[PDB]
């Protein structure tokens, strides 16, 4: 009965010089302060994001896990590490390096720290090879971004990657990233508050409405980050549109709500009513506790929203433990 | 009583009538030899397959009688906005459309109420048309949060909302659909994803910019389709405000405290969604709207609210009471 957090991130000890070998403007690296408790993710000479010790230091992290009552945490790259816009070979070299960094991090305590891998998703052949390599080496699955520029999950290359993972029993977590919106959505974290949930909804609907679930093997274990975005709340609208418009129906033979048995979401939705609605839509077997640890807005009491919800005790148990045990094959 | 405050009409134009505005930018109705179908036209190409309830108020009252709908507030189909055109030519278009709206309502003004469109690309002309249309019988204004290509949040929009608040002019907001850029090409994805996100963005932009601090409390503003995803995603917005400096810069209160400054319609297509919407907004701030007579408008008007587990007073407020106060309907 381990308490499992399946949505969290790490960042490796990459120096500026190391990152420069790949891309001096675009490869992220880690700057750590003198006292060593805080740092920043850097991109070239630019500060990308201020971070703290739990992000890079697994010993420090275990202490916080202890204080949170988290037994096992599944962790994966900070999305800035993805490098989906890079030349494909360079991106594959980068992924292998990051994925090796991830295993080194988990090596501190592999019973309590699990890792998922990144892949050079812009090149289907290399992405499949890295997925298989990383898993064989000890990763429990892969984390990918939810789109590749104007390519959403219905794109043939992304469907093909998902099918490879299905065929090799490799679980996937889909994380929103590279948020839509252009220029008008800059201030007050609007990309995070508006664009991110729409990104995740768009990913899920792209799979459903394109008929991708009719082609991708049922074996696929796939989870959408941050509660599935706005998906669960806007599902009624989707069903209504499918019922009454032929162009919504053309590639999708069953009502869209029926395909919730083909994917999972994490529980990171911040509000009790929102979580209750999410569970009623997805089912108790399909929502996994995930916190977004250690980022500033990743719920400071891990599992606290779930435990303080109205959900049944067995639902709470599945969400906190059972579902992720099965999803990631954590014994 | 039963008031449906979200519905659309289209006037009976002609090609030549609209052609003197624009040949391939100005919309018009084409009803062929078999006058029970019709379609909205732009140039000579079909913009949208249309129904005989969109034009023809006699046809509307019968359908309104067939559903338990006593009073319906109706307004421009988004196609007729004309925000892309020259500000003076769009001002002339708005008037004709707003006149068409009144002659539509004139069929039974006690049962058909209308809201007006404005040349929002020009602040002065929009404020002037809002006042003119309201004095002529319109009960308020429907705006899009766009200019057929707009940067979303500006002093322009705020200034227009202030003019309307001061003159007791209620506002209904319809969202832009272009957030997805070159994505969302299929399966009505802009309607299913970009639009609810846009509505959320419109609301949050007012909140996070400190608009509701400068806008008189007298403003009656309503957002379409439940406020999009706003109510569901508010928990994350509150959490972000609570823990991040930049989110608090121009907004002194938690964003969820500003729910009493706007209304939403009830068009969320799902029991659980409605229950959450009413929990967030309050029973006084949700109004029944159907999006009639569009194919994606709700089937049994009021059905979702009428079959809910909400209280009797709450149900009465949503179906009739709130709209009566918002629009000043007897
Ligand atoms: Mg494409
Ligand atoms: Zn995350
Ligand atoms: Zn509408």
């Amino acid at each position: 009965k381990p308490r499992i957090d399946m949505h969290s991130h790490f960042f490796p000890r990459i120096s500026e010089q190391e990152a420069a070998k790949f891309d001096a403007n675009h490869a992220p690296w880690l700057q750590v302060s003198a006292k060593g408790d805080t740092g920043s993710i850097m991109m070239g000479k630019n500060n990308f994001r201020p971070v703290y010790q739990a992000l890079w230091d697994p010993a420090f992290r275990i202490e916080e896990m202890d204080a949170q009552g988290v037994d096992v945490q599944v962790t994966c790259a900070t999305p800035v590490m993805f490098g989906y816009t890079w030349e494909a070979n360079k991106a594959a070299q980068w992924a292998e390096r990051m994925n090796d960094f991830a295993l080194e991090f988990a090596a501190h305590n592999p019973q309590r720290i699990k890792v998922l891998a990144q892949v050079p998703l812009q090149d289907l052949d290399l992405a499949c090879k890295e997925a298989s390599r990383a898993v064989a080496a000890g990763h429990l699955g892969i984390q990918i971004g939810n789109h590749l520029g104007d390519k959403d999950l219905d794109d043939a290359t992304l469907e093909a990657f998902l099918t490879h993972c299905a065929n090799e029993d490799i679980p996937i977590l889909v994380h929103p990233w590279d948020m839509m919106g252009g220029q008008r959505m800059k201030k007050w974290m609007l990309p995070w508050l508006v664009a991110m949930p729409a990104e995740t909804q768009l990913a899920i609907l792209s799979l459903i409405l394109s008929g991708a679930f009719e082609r991708i093997p049922k074996s696929l274990k796939i989870c959408f980050g941050h509660g599935g975005g706005s998906f669960a709340f806007l599902l009624g609208r989707v069903d209504n549109a499918w019922r009454h418009r032929d162009i919504v129906r053309e590639d999708c033979p069953r009502p869209p709500s029926e395909y919730v048995d083909r994917f999972f979401v994490d529980s990171a939705v911040f509000n009790p009513g929102a979580l209750e609605l999410l569970v009623s839509v997805m089912g108790e077997d399909r929502v996994m506790l995930g916190s977004d640890y250690p980022f500033p807005l990743g719920e400071q009491k891990i599992g606290g929203l779930v435990l303080s919800s109205n959900l049944g005790e067995s639902a709470k148990d599945k969400i906190i433990s059972g579902n992720a045990s099965k999803f990631f094959n954590i014994n």
